[PDB]
């Protein structure tokens, strides 16, 4: 279900940490599942996060948004994961063939363990044609 790839394939832990939130949206910016601590985001930011997947490098000058929260653009895949930092934490955002899989994390989880979740979770969604 929606919810289990959130609550066990996003919320795992990793090294004795987890992510502080996940979730999984439509393209559309709706909610198909998300963990207790997920922020609602800004139409906006969901239509900034879209022109990013298709214009690669459109909000790295001035930065992502979500839930009005600035995190700092880092290195990403081209119409696929963008990826950013705020203070010690981040977050990675995946994108499959329906939908928009978000992970946020803080310290100790690592940039590396927050991608490897959130992308792993992403490839096998697209590999189901989802």
């Amino acid at each position: 279900s929606w919810q289990s790839y959130v609550d066990d394939h996003l919320m795992c832990d990793v090294e004795g940490n987890h992510l502080t939130a996940a979730a999984i949206l439509g393209q559309d910016g709706s909610v198909w599942a998300q963990s207790a601590k997920f922020p609602q985001l800004k139409p906006q930011e969901i239509d900034g996060i879209k022109k990013d997947f298709e214009e690669p490098g459109f909000l790295a000058p001035t930065g992502l948004f979500l839930g009005g929260e600035k995190y700092m653009v880092i290195q990403g895949e081209q119409g696929a994961v963008i990826r950013g930092k705020k203070g010690p934490g981040g977050v990675t955002i995946k994108k499959t063939n329906q939908a928009l899989v978000f992970g946020f994390y803080d310290e100790p989880m690592t940039g590396g363990q927050c991608n490897l979740v959130v992308e792993r979770l992403g490839d096998y969604l697209i590999e189901s044609e989802l």
